[PDB]
């Protein structure tokens, strides 16, 4: 699944993972698990390509991090490297509200598929968690999490 | 509030016997959300009193290490809740089970739901039962949780599971 009329001059500014779920269990669990990566903003580049800005928990600490994300031939494909991973998909959007997107790594997805559900605002968003859930129906997830508004405020964001 | 719904009919004397934690799932990330967190904890066997009580073995990592636990079930007016007094938990909930195969349970605290539901997937076997983990989900429909785990056959024979 993958946005094919994706538009990504349109998703710049804050966001918010407001769910997270991933294919291993070990990816997610601890709060400084190595997929537990909050997304505070996204910035698209002039060329089209993504810097996708987020915070982790590293050793009892927020620390933040910066992603660059090159586009590709295929629609709503762009390559990183970063967190053992090489891919992000962006599985939907309505650009006002809520963004789906996945990482994995091309050469073992099953061990590195990582999902998640953005929202630009700090509140629970029901209509993007049901489009969320039936976009990992047929990915093989073992973990799901999914937050609350003061969590969204206060996990490592700035 | 959260309101639950137990199974009705329930015999206890049928569950008697071995368990793995196959799922999990609970209302409060962080009950789940670390190898330590305080509701991690994998079940072992289901041993019914003659009584009508019920004793839950099970284990969890603590100090570091993988530690056994034996909490006391005791029994109520409704067969399907049981009283504790473990884990910071005040109640044992049975939601469903077909006594042969899977069993579904939850913990919580009656004074604070909200911060303590915790339920599980129970498989007498250890292999991923795709039919329990549905029954799982259903009766989780209505329940307001924020974590779910679901563990492989390699998770299910590993060391502080079995």
């Amino acid at each position: 699944q993958t946005m094919k009329g994706l538009d990504i001059q349109k998703v710049a500014g804050t966001w918010y993972s407001l769910a997270m779920a991933a294919s291993d269990i070990s990816l997610l669990d601890a709060q400084s698990a190595p997929l537990r990566v909050y997304v505070e903003e996204l910035k698209p580049t002039p060329e089209g390509n993504l810097e996708i800005l987020l915070q982790k928990w590293e050793n009892g600490e927020c620390a933040q991090k910066k992603i660059i994300a090159e586009k590709t031939k295929i629609p709503a494909v762009f390559k990183i490297d970063a967190l053992n991973e090489n891919k992000v998909l962006v599985l939907d959007t309505d650009y006002k509200k809520y963004l789906l997107f996945c990482m994995e790594n091309s050469a073992e997805p099953e061990q590195s598929l990582a999902c998640q559900c953005l929202v630009r605002t700090p509140e629970v968003d029901n209509e993007a968690l049901e489009k969320f859930d039936k976009a990992l129906k047929a990915l093989p997830m073992h973990i799901r999490l999914a937050f609350n508004p003061t969590q969204l405020e206060g996990q490592c964001h700035v």
